DNA sequence: GCGATCAGCGCG
DNA sequence: CGTGCTGATCGC
């Protein structure tokens, strides 16, 4: 049956107790300026819904909520916060977030509701959000009975919850890693994606007009060559160009029909001038609808800003991503490309970008977990990374070092670090397996501490059941054991890749800690705007440049101490393109 | 037609 | 290797 609670039309006392669950239900899934469409809160005196146009206009509720001695339980508290922030009104008190440590426990069940992170511990008395809010079209929010009772139903799971959650934490050694990475960190996110990057529409906008012409004409080119029009876009419509009318050679097959990659073409170039332009126009279209449209779609008219929302509860290495806009994955490889970031700019007038680097982190973490002294010697040398590993996996000087060598090197050192493999290295450098495998096995021959790290960590795996981070991340492998190969060789990159990529994630989360108290002791208006996996950005006045050109290396080059010096480069400017 | 897939490409 | 966003496509 339904569960008790009060429909309180105004705030009262009891509802202010200095310990409990809190819901701020915010349905839209962008959160940014979005409607609150009720409250529930949970405690020793019992159950509450509150609408949010008497709560939010309460003064003691306010204050309460702004209260950081009042501790508060939540699910995916940043949402909360980031919404409240829109209103002018501060949350702070927030002890435990429901989400993250479900994330923590466990990153591959895909927990995106209190439902989900219930079913965890056998507590199905709550409904999952898309049951009640409905998907897609069909989405709505229910009516004040329905409503209601599924928030409490919420605030109530999350209340029965936090013992069980914060006690596995605690067994798995990680409870430190939500309280005082995860949480403090949820709240550096939410004034990040508060404060949103300014974008110079007028310049997006020239350069879409621009790009429109070079289409237009590449466009035109490849009809020509075509011998007439067809979707360039519909990858059936070109197969049937390049492989029936051109009989170009079909060199890979796609499930459905004929491959069109970038990869294939590279290698069709040469017998057919079709292909350059394909090739082209892929790239300026790429631009266009996703890095120009796709942008401008999202900047909001009134401050000219794009709000990103990082979900800090996907990945399962730790690592944080960015939606709406994606700002992650901006062009920066290709000229063309990266003159998109010309137009993110400084939110106010004298002011300037700042970006932070770190040198090659996961091949740095890669030396301190492997204890491998040729490549703790080589970082501690401060040395071209990838000229050393071709130095010593051909077995030259330095001035013998080719660039195709160095080249090569390079994808190994990237093979080694995502699970070195012969297929996805040989299909890599476009050579053989007996090649690839030769690669690797003269890597290991010069870096022994990093093979045996590589055959441990994979029987730790299989041993315990997951691989841990610098900061004790979990993630399972179950497939670990799997009598398929191929299942089981996935696994085995994940145990050897995951602690890399994961403590590198760990390391970047703490230094925006330190680096946020570091900002806040020395009073500097310099704030953080966004994060690129190994990468800070962060905007501010000119008369802080210098300040934070010494700050911002030593804050994150001090995060963790391993067994080799962690580096990081820095640039600023005008705009993030300058800031190289 | 709606949402779900597929195929291709951007980043670290 | 992973996330994410795009225009096409197919599924019911
Ligand atoms: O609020 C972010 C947080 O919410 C989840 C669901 O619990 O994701 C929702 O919001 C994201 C940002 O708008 C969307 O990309 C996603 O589709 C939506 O379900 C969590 O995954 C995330 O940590
Ligand atoms: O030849 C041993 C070598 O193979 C790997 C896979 O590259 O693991 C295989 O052999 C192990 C036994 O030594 C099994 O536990 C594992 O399941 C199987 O795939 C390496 O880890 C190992 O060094
Ligand atoms: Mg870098």
């Amino acid at each position: 049956a339904k569960m008790a609670f009060t429909l309180a039309d105004r705030v009262t006392e009891e509802m202010l107790a200095d310990k409990a669950a809190l819901v701020v239900e915010v349905v839209e899934e962008n959160y940014h300026d979005a409607p609150i469409v009720g409250i529930a809160v949970v405690n020793e005196h019992g159950r509450f819904f509150l609408r949010p146009e008497t709560a939010l206009a309460d003064p003691q509720f306010v204050a309460w909520l702004g209260d950081e001695t009042k501790k508060k339980s939540m699910f995916d508290s940043k949402r909360a916060a980031v919404a409240l922030k829109w209103k002018g009104i501060e949350l702070c008190g927030v002890s435990f977030d429901l989400l993250l440590a479900a994330y923590l426990l466990d990153p591959a069940q895909g927990v995106d509701d209190v439902a989900a992170a219930a079913k965890m511990k056998q507590y199905e008395a709550v409904r999952p959000d898309e049951a009640v809010y409905g998907k897609g079209a069909k989405r709505a929010v229910p009516d004040e009975p329905v409503l209601a009772e599924h928030l409490v139903r919420k605030a109530a799971a999350i209340w029965e919850l936090e013992r069980p959650f914060l006690d596995e934490l605690r067994r798995n050694e990680q409870d430190r890693l939500l309280v005082e990475l995860e949480q403090p960190l949820s709240s550096i996110l939410a004034e990040m994606e508060f404060a949103g990057v300014k974008v110079d529409t007028k310049r997006l906008e020239q350069m879409g007009k621009e790009l429109a012409e070079q289409l237009g004409t590449v466009e035109q080119r490849i009809y020509e060559l075509a011998g007439q029009e067809f979707n360039i876009n519909s990858p059936k419509q070109l197969g049937v160009i390049l492989f029936e009318k051109l009989q170009l050679p079909v060199l890979k097959k796609t499930k459905t029909g004929y491959s069109t990659s970038a990869d294939v073409l590279e290698k069709l170039a040469p017998y057919h001038e079709i292909v350059e332009n394909i090739l082209h126009y892929r790239q300026l279209g790429k631009l266009q609808s996703t890095y120009i449209e796709g942008l401008l779609k999202v900047v909001r008219p009134d401050t000219k800003k794009v709000h990103t929302i990082f979900n800090q509860a996907l990945t399962q290495t730790g690592r944080l991503s960015s939606t709406e806009p994606n700002l992650q994955n901006i062009p920066i490889r290709l000229e063309e490309g990266r003159k998109i970031r010309q137009a993110f700019v400084p939110s106010e007038s004298d002011w300037l970008i700042f970006a932070a680097d770190y040198s090659q982190i996961e091949l740095r973490v890669l030396a301190h977990i492997a204890e491998d002294d040729n490549l703790m010697e080589a970082f501690r040398r401060d040395l071209d990374i990838h000229t050393k590993t071709a130095m010593d996996i051909f077995q030259v000087s330095e001035d013998e070092v080719t660039p195709n060598m160095r080249r090569q090197a390079k994808a190994v050192n990237f093979g080694i670090v995502y699970g070195i493999s012969d297929y996805g290295l040989a299909q890599n450098l476009n050579i053989s397996r007996k090649e690839a495998a030769e690669f690797i096995e003269r890597y290991f021959e010069s870096f022994p501490g990093v093979k045996r790290y590589m055959e441990n960590i994979v029987q730790e795996a299989k041993q315990k059941g997951y691989v841990t981070t610098l900061l004790h991340r979990r993630r399972y492998l179950p497939d670990i054991t799997s009598r398929n190969f191929n299942v089981r060789s996935f696994a085995e990159r994940m145990a050897m890749n995951t602690p890399i990529q994961g403590s590198a994630a760990d390391i970047i989360k703490k230094a925006m800690i330190d680096l946020n108290a570091r900002l806040k002791e020395e009073r500097l208006q310099a704030h953080l705007l966004l994060q690129v996996h190994d990468e800070l950005i962060l905007e501010a006045p000119k008369e802080e440049m210098e300040r934070l050109c010494r700050l911002v290396p030593e804050v994150m080059e001090q995060a963790v101490t391993l067994r080799v010096p962690l580096k990081v480069d820095y640039h600023y400017g005008s705009t993030w393109y300058d800031a190289k």
